[PDB]
């Protein structure tokens, strides 16, 4: 089966035709008169060369006000001398947006296994709000299996050459379709071709109901969009001779580096990175050092904090880019708020997930702190090389089923004892019922991802608290002024909000954001909410 | 030997207690008025950097030695982008603010030299303080004054070394030291490209028989222009995918799977700049998808639409300097030929307007090949570097010539194709820019292009061959961005 949905009206809000009304009505007109124009069945003239593709927007403009000018006061109704649809048509068009519970409703049956499809009477914008239609079409592209534009193929609706098309194109019968439209005139020869005719009049709603009929039903208030992983563009830079960086790109500037945390990847971000750049960012989705697709050198002073912040300059700078946001979690959140402590120029902002930004002390040696708080127990087991990855790497299904867990889940990891039993896995089962965060799928991309680097890399961030501390502990007499906004999430066992209360300290104007229910996955657990704060900080600021 | 720049007023013009550790950088910026204007307004030194390059290139060690500080203020991107750029040409940065110890502390000049790892006498300093060199001089280095804005300077380095010139080429980005895009539009369909600068978007596209390597002179510029630069290499050239069939290289299939490109990486719009065959591309794009281009602009190839009555084939067989266009026609032939030794191949056909050696584009079939009159081991064009070529080997070395070569043979259906926007105009800006010397692909063939592209602004290089770019790099630079700049 398959989903085919016209844009304006449907996947696109407030159709064209409204202003359209609103400019008949408004500059006083006969029913139509310039609907006419738009959609009327009789495509004739300027318009029919334009979903025709023949001609494009600018040209028509001139073509079709003087055809106006015709019928008009020269034949009935009174149409101003210096009138023209030009701009009361850019306008709307450019005054519209997209129908989420609809593209909401389009990435449901392609989940669910469809042929989810756009038929529309399009035309070429050559305009000045041109982009406009390409941000919409951008990021309308990847929700559909086929567009199908009358202004490409030549064939504008309701004429059946394009309906008979659409099949030939989805190889497969009327039946089988489905098609969405807000004039019902288009709709008719749909219907008698034997395929399913559904009016989008309203704005979906009840248009989603008589939909919900058949196939399924709907989400209340579903997942923001995740960038789902070939689909995506690959980056890699070489920062150093043995050393490169992978990463994951998405939209167009300004840029800002999306860092991950133990034992993650930047699929991490999968639910942020779309949002993100349709938020008008360029993204970044990087693999840390010793992570994934980048390099994963044994050594340990490979990873120490220094060294990746400044590894982390040469990143930005061989792509060319003198400032980026930094978002970090978990470990990255640390290295990010080195960023802004060390390399303030090449930072336009920060961001920590969980992570506060804690300081060291010059008399108390950093190990000392490890010791005495409980919760740091497993650090202290993963301190010692060879061992921790023996365990974490035995059965890679187990040991992410077990780290990725909702904050409302049993399960759990040996944070506490972990040194006692010899692991942090040694009290979990061995087949951890799969989170209900995470999808078996999602899990194994994790698993192959860390087939090739073990764990060692990854590990060795912790194994450098010594020289971290050393290191850190140049910038006692710093503050951190640039931009930066703290995200705690209330449920987060290790990374507890009170760690971070004399953080402003260091950091005034540090502006705040929190989660309740939320565990240490902050955005794989709640995205939507991770996503509405970046979005509105970076926004903001 | 190796080399040593201080920014503060060195590789950055014009120059620029509490103050003793700022920049030691126990203390921030923010930490502390009117001078941070002074930064701002302040810029590189070029002749300085080009001096620098020189030398990096000559097989020196390139570095700079600087009494920093830690910028959290508002114009503070302003260093960045110094940074972000003075970072390719220098091996080691040793900023005051980051090993924490100010000139002329001692401890500096012993730790830039355990640092390079060298005797004192194998560099030379160049500061322009002075007092700031006695140290360097006082351990046995080469102190260089900076004075001038680096002329008796830039001299008595000339002296050290060797001769810098005057009017230089712009700086080519490379080779390896770049970021690699990888797209996947379709299954077995991938994109490969490089990028460089942030935001807004640029692609630059490659002609025949070329790669994005063609652009290594803008590249750069135009990042430092303001752009996020992605130098795209062609379907069927060196890192992207290479399909056999030749309907894979159709005109419309590459602009469609061009939208699919931006679509992936999540761009709505671009500016496409095209040269060569990427140039009809480009006049394609900005004719079917307007929408996604933001702007165009050719180099070389003007826009020629077809005639409905007038089979495309006839004429290519009318003009006499399109015969190879004729010879490339038939599948396996001109693989062949241009195969058979990439060296001369490549030697042949990247030459400058005013150099012999040439290709047979006239009597390509009556001779049957279009390297038949051309030397047996063509002595390398002043227009490329032995390594330069090498490059081009190996990306060629990977896709063979078929890919590249199909672009010609699809000329019936792109005739078909291009006949659907007879009755279209291109109204999104656009800037054509012709070669005076270009044989094929000469100036004149654009005289009626604004019946289509009316304020079609324009440019015009003299003295100036087909591989425009590689040719005439910075006159292609100057307008290219002038024109970003002013639209
Ligand atoms: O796996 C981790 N890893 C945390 C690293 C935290 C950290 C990073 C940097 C400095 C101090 C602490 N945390 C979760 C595991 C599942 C239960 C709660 C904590
Ligand atoms: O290699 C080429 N290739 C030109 C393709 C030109 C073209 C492509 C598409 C439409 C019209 C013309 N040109 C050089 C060859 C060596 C001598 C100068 C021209």
């Amino acid at each position: 089966r398959v989903a085919a949905f016209d844009l304006d009206g449907v996947l696109a809000l407030p159709s064209i035709a409204g202003a359209f009304r609103r400019s008949e009505e408004a500059l006083a007109l006969p029913r139509d008169f310039l609907l006419g124009a738009y959609q009327t069945e009789f495509p004739e003239g300027p318009t029919e060369q334009l979903m025709k593709g023949k001609i494009t927007f600018s040209q028509w403009v001139p073509l079709m006000d003087e055809s106006y000018r015709k019928s008009s006061k020269a034949c009935g109704a009174n149409l101003p001398e210096n009138f023209s649809i030009s701009q009361i048509f850019s306008q709307a068009m450019a005054a519209r947006s997209i129908n989420r519970p609809m593209l909401q409703a389009a990435i449901a049956l392609k989940k669910k296994g469809f042929t989810t499809c756009i038929v529309t009477n399009n035309w070429l914008d050559d305009g000045d709000k041109r982009d406009s239609l390409a941000q919409m079409m951008c990021e309308l592209s990847q929700h559909f299996d086929f567009l199908i534009e009358s202004c490409q193929v030549g064939m504008i609706k309701p004429e059946p050459q394009i309906y008979n098309f659409l099949l030939d194109t989805l190889k497969a019968k009327p039946n089988e379709v489905v098609f969405l439209d807000d004039f019902g005139s288009n709709l008719k020869p749909a219907r008698d071709m034997g395929m399913v005719t559904i009016l989008v009049h309203n704005t979906a709603s009840a248009l989603r109901e008589l939909e919900k009929v058949t196939g399924t039903q709907f989400p209340e208030a579903p997942l923001p969009v995740p960038c789902n992983p070939n689909d995506v563009s690959h980056g890699y830079v070489t920062v150093k001779p043995g050393i490169r960086l992978h990463f994951v790109e998405m939209g167009s500037g300004p840029a800002l580096c999306l860092c991950h945390g133990f034992p993650e990847s930047w699929f991490s971000w999968r639910y942020q990175i779309p949002a993100l750049a349709q938020a008008g960012f360029r993204v970044l989705a990087i693999d840390m050092k010793g992570y994934g697709d980048s390099s994963s050198p044994p050594e340990i002073e490979e990873y120490a904090m220094e060294l990746l912040c400044k590894e982390m300059v040469t990143f930005l700078d061989k792509l060319g880019i003198p400032q980026a946001v930094f978002i970090g979690h978990d470990w990255a959140g640390v290295m990010v708020w080195n960023m802004a402590l060390f390399y303030p120029e090449r930072v336009r902002a920060v961001a920590s997930l969980n992570t506060p930004f804690m300081p060291p002390d010059p008399d108390v040696s950093p190990m000392k702190v490890i010791r005495s708080i409980p919760v740091f127990n497993y650090q202290l087991y993963f301190q010692e090389p060879g061992v921790a990855e023996a365990e974490l790497e035995k059965n890679m299904s187990r040991t992410f089923k077990s780290f990725f867990r909702a904050s409302d889940e049993t399960g759990f990891i040996a944070v506490h004892k972990a040194t006692e039993i010899g692991g942090i896995l040694v009290n979990t089962p061995e087949d951890p019922n799969l989170s209900k965060i995470t999808t078996e799928e999602e899990i194994e991309f994790y698993i192959q991802q860390f087939k090739k680097t073990g764990f060692r890399g990854p590990l060795n961030w912790y194994r450098n608290t010594e020289r971290n501390w050393k290191w850190s502990c140049k910038g006692l007499g710093r503050k951190i002024l640039v931009p930066a906004l703290m995200v705690t999430a209330e449920k987060d066992i290790v990374l507890r909000p009170e760690m971070s209360k004399n953080m402003e300290k260091w950091i005034p104007f540090l502006k705040r954001g929190h989660i309740e229910d939320c565990g240490h996955w902050t955005q794989i657990e709640k995205p939507t909410e991770v996503n509405q704060i970046l979005i509105k900080w970076l926004q903001t600021e």
